[PDB]
């Protein structure tokens, strides 16, 4: 009935994002360590701190559930564990990623991040320069 | 790994909601319908709204994730049941505690959420006899 773009109230959309490729994305593990690393006294505060944050709580949190799920399978019964890695996987990859990347280095530096790369990454190798275009904030 | 309270950031805790029993909650289908009734044009918004707004988004959108994947499981009977027993609950909850902040306002939830836990839980035959009312005046 509904058709909600979490990327949308930030100023992207899924199919930009779909734009980098699926191998672009730091893994789950790594993201979730991250963000533990950078954001958990933020995360874990009782303010709403930034809209990024509220966002990022509940992808943390559903990641959880859905793991959760696939633990609970596997305690319960090997294809299923791979389809989540496979399709749902890059999905939180791509959403914590985003997240994490606007509170680090700023929404509007990282929508231009998401278009660069993948022209860049899209221009055959013998033709694009040796090194990726970077994502900072100084 | 970390803590995190989806209700925390929102003046409340899973604990105090798990105050509610699961059958004070109504279904996920009816849930996302009312959301969507009521809702749809803000939900489907390019706007943050409010914190409610965005929380709200990602939990629907989880909702369906979670779903995909039993359907997914389905079409590849005891799994489908687990999310309805466990999950379910989960987001009914998190559902229902975002619209009815939306609805009739944060504070107004918290209250109405001790309200229902204390009233339901003293015995029949000494509590009146219909609930406490959840409204805006
Ligand atoms: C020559 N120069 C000038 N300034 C800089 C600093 O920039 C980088 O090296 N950027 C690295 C660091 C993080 C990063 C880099 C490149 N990409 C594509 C990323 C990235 O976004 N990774 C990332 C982002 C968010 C995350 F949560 C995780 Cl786990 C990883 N170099
Ligand atoms: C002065 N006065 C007398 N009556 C009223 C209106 O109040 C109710 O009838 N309350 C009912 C209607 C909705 C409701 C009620 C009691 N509870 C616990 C709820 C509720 O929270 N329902 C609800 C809330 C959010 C939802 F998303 C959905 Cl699908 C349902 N005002």
């Amino acid at each position: 009935s509904m058709d909600i773009d979490p990327y949308k109230e930030f100023g992207a959309t899924v199919e930009l994002l779909s734009f980098l490729p699926s191998d672009f994305f730091p893994s789950v593990r790594d993201l979730l360590d991250t963000a533990a690393a950078l954001y958990r006294d933020a995360l874990e505060s009782p303010e709403h701190c930034s809209p990024h944050h509220t966002a990022l709580r509940q992808a943390i949190l559903c990641w959880g559930d859905l793991m959760t799920l696939a633990t609970w399978v596997g305690t319960n019964l090997d294809l299923v564990v791979s389809y989540v890695n496979t399709n749902v996987g890059l999905k939180f990859r791509q959403l914590l990623w985003f997240h994490i990347s606007c509170l680090t280095f700023g929404r509007e530096t990282v929508l231009e991040y998401l278009v660069s790369f993948g022209v860049w990454i899209r221009t055959p190798p013998a033709a694009r320069p040796p090194n990726a275009p970077i994502l900072s904030t100084l």
